[PDB]
């Protein structure tokens, strides 16, 4: 026996499904449907608010989060958990992240906060998803999808227009920043399309064995690897080190006319960078579906910028991690870390833990001294 | 062997405009005619190009009617009808720059001239369909389309887009045609993990590459319709395919459920394609062929969409004449010239659609 947690304030900061969460019960992850958490914390004695309402002085997140014990949010909808927040929430115990990256969670302020709180994600569940959403946006940049279906809906027909910047991904080398889960999956998908070579660059490596199963090779230096590659796609996680790593130096070290996407984090990048390589047709397309901040700002300048012929953007909202099939397995995985907290086991997934007890409980947020798993 | 002497060449081919000089690749165009002018005139051969096809009096119907060869370019058509085919007095040899040789009439060429040689260049775009098609597929099932427009407006709904998001694991994906293109399809989508991988072939697999591959036969097109999230047509264009993707075959796919066509254009019937999008029997339709081409400018499917706004992925006809695939058939479309200009006529066999007034493949039809 132990004792389970009694009356708890649970806060949710999702997106608003509208109409669209009435037409299609699947959209979980919505303030309407509440992860599908509502009645199951009812009946435990514990209370739920949920709210969209979460970048505005006074905002609903501000108010709610001050005496909530467990607070949901959603990469695709991010309350920002910004020090001075955290510095408010006197009753949080437990962040829990609807999905991957929790990097919108001040990590090092949630270490110092309320004697270290618990920041837990549900590893695995987008993954497969937002490799996917990868391999999509790497053919639609090289075959330079973009530009010819506007072509036809415009009612023109010109095939040299398009053809002139359409290549085959067959004999191309692809790189990818980070061979963790995601990156991983990425590459067992692009194994079928016999590229030149597939790379990649982290400093927690593949073993020898998949290595030799999927045919890629690991590339000691990240400027080395930006130099081969046709293709490049970043797969790290938004930590200190990588926070505008790809900035206009190190995209200058990609090839000239090449494809770079980004399904990881838009701080990553460095936007107006992207958006200067893109202009003079140093980078042929730039793709992905993530953006700093969240919502991306109407103006945001990667939402319209083009190579010198008109293509190359292949952007869409932060949508790849919330995909129908990623919504059931994240809306089960946010109820199975919040039954540990609640059960009073704390019997988490160490493969599902940020930060906990006020240190880094994983490896994949930079090289760290302090890391206990 | 004796070369044959002073032939007469006619090749139609796409503009390229600006974009040929721009882009010195685009081979298959009417500016850089496949590299070949050069190499005919060394020879003592003639080479009339253009890309003025269509019209009554068209350049095209006045050069064929002594042409001994004629190339011609599946993304822009010269449509070799029975009417043309009876006009054209010197016609030997009719090569296709690519793959697919169904805008001929291929009946009439095994009745023109003692039975016309009709030859493609055959693999030299099949990888890019395939990779053309893997992309569509997920374009569609991921609802990329009205995602990206979402961005370019200057808006931000990310429910509105989610809604018809899929993954493309765990679904059921069906090929009609398992030859170069369909298997290679396969092959690209083993890494995604498909709840199965169908085809649906009248010249099947072998077991080693059903095993290899992880794919399964299936023996009537439409149980295999019935069981599939997704359709992909690979396929060519003869008698039996023609229309074949009518509203009653169409009822048979899924609710829900995405098609996707890089074959032939008239392998579907469009207006039954654009009413099944209507009322949200298809989720998406996507592809790069269209019958005819150029597409009209009001061809319904280039504006056809699901309820929700979504549901197109259609290109110009593009997918075989990526810049990797020119350079594969402006070197074949060579090879073949020169087994009929040297007098060899040492053709690969897999080359050849029709010879000697036979067809001379197994995969337009069962004959
Ligand atoms: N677009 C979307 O919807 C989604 C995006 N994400 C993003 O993708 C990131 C990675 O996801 P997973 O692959 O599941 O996590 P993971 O933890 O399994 O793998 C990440 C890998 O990145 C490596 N890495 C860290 N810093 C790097 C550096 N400077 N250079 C190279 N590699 C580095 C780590 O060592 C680790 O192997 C997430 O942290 C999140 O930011 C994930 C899911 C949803
Ligand atoms: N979008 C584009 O740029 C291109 C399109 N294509 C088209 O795709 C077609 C196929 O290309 P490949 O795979 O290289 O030809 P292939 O000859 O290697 O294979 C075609 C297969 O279709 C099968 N088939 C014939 N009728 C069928 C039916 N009723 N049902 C099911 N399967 C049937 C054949 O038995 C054969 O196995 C071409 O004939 C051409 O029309 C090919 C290249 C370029």
């Amino acid at each position: 026996y132990t004792a389970r947690l009694q009356m708890v304030k649970v806060l949710a900061v999702l997106y608003d499904g509208g109409e669209h969460a009435k037409q299609v019960p699947g959209l979980l992850g919505t303030t309407e449907n509440e992860l599908g958490l509502r009645k199951w914390l009812e009946d435990q004695g514990h209370t739920l608010v949920t709210t969209s309402d979460k970048d505005r002085e006074g905002s609903t997140f501000d108010r709610e989060l001050e005496d909530a014990e467990i607070i949901i949010t959603t990469p695709f909808h991010p309350g920002y958990l910004t020090a001075e927040r955290l510095a408010r929430a006197k009753k949080l115990k437990l962040a829990v992240t609807a999905g991957i990256g929790s990097d919108h969670v001040d990590l090092d302020a949630a270490n110092k906060t309320n004697g270290g709180i618990t920041v837990a994600e549900v590893t695995g569940s987008c993954v497969v998803s937002v490799a996917e959403h990868v391999v999509m946006t790497i053919l639609v940049l090289v075959r330079n999808f973009v530009p010819a279906h506007e072509q036809i809906e415009a009612g023109r027909w010109d095939v040299a227009e398009v053809a002139k910047d359409e290549y085959d991904l067959e004999g191309k080398v692809v790189g990818t920043v980070g061979v963790g889960r995601i990156g991983e999956r990425v590459l067992r998908r692009l194994k079928g399309f016999d590229c030149k070579e597939l790379l990649y660059y982290d400093y927690q490596p593949l073993s020898p064995e998949k290595e030799k199963e999927i045919g890629c090779r690991r590339v000691e230096n990240l400027e080395e690897m930006l130099a081969q590659c046709d293709v490049v796609t970043i797969n790290c996680p938004l930590h200190e080190s990588t926070r505008g790593l790809f900035n206009k130096d190190l995209i200058s070290k990609m090839k000239r006319g090449s494809w770079l996407v980004n399904t990881a984090r838009g701080a990553i990048v460095v936007k107006e960078d992207v958006a200067e390589a893109l202009r003079t047709g140093h980078l042929r397309g730039y793709g992905g579906d993530v953006w700093f901040p969240q919502p991306a700002p109407a103006d945001h300048v990667l939402r319209t910028a083009k190579n010198p012929f008109g293509g190359g953007n292949a952007m869409v909202p932060h949508m790849s991690g919330t995909s129908l099939d990623a919504q059931k397995r994240y809306a089960e995985g946010v109820k199975r870390i919040l039954d540990s907290y609640l059960s009073g086991r704390f019997d988490y997934r160490p493969e599902d833990l940020i930060v906990h007890q006020g240190k880094y409980a994983t490896r994949a947020y930079g090289q760290r001294e302090d890391v206990k798993i």
